[PDB]
């Protein structure tokens, strides 16, 4: 009942309940979690580590998951993103599509059933 | 009522339900959290960053929090260090001490005003 086991995620999100849900989650998953708060924190951390899946959050406090994304797609990042936010707008999520993010799923998250089939789609992809 | 704003704390600990307590706690603080579940995790992370303090377990699946710290006091970081552990071993404890640790507090954590008052002693000390 562990099919995460072995594969580390990168959670980013400035709530600390979500959080601490999405932690709950995939460690009973088996997979290793990393959780920033912060998207600078993020950027700083991703420098010196590859997670197999990076999880994150568009509104956050001093910088959001959109330039997140494109400061570490900038830099020739291809690492795997799931992007989870409580956004309506069509334009931010466009702009998450156009930096290579897999998916983005709207909050709250209510079929976890489906969140733990597209995660492991993420980290165990058929194509490209 | 936030003393920690603009200090970033990286937690160590296997269990999810307490990396939750102490994010919970230090985010209501101020501070921007990063959390590992997992030892070898911290240790490839503190290679691309510095944080202000880590707070650490001891007893961890892959790599236990003395080997952590002997690892990363081996390599020269003095980052300062927190154990909260339900560690009852005494060798162990010293163990920690040896490797430089501010201090090593006993599971449950019962008395938060004092975390407190240790933690920010820690991030903002007087003397070395
Ligand atoms: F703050 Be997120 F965009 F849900
Ligand atoms: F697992 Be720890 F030493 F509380
Ligand atoms: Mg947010
Ligand atoms: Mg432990």
């Amino acid at each position: 009942t562990q099919p995460l086991v072995g594969k580390q995620i990168l959670i980013v999100e400035d709530e600390q309940v979500f959080r601490s849900l999405l932690d709950s989650w995939f460690s009973s998953l088996g997979a290793t979690t990393v959780l920033a708060a912060d998207g600078v924190d993020a950027l700083e951390l991703l420098g010196g580590f590859t997670p197999d899946l990076m999880i994150c959050d568009i509104a956050m406090p001093r910088m959001n998951g959109l330039k997140l994304l494109e400061h570490i797609r900038n830099r020739g990042d291809q690492t795997p993103v799931l992007v989870i936010s409580a956004t309506e707008n069509m334009a931010d999520i466009a702009k998450a599509l156009r930096l290579g993010v897999e998916d983005v799923l709207l909050k709250p998250v209510k079929d976890l059933n489906r969140l733990r089939e597209m995660v492991f789609a993420c980290l165990y992809p058929s194509m490209f």
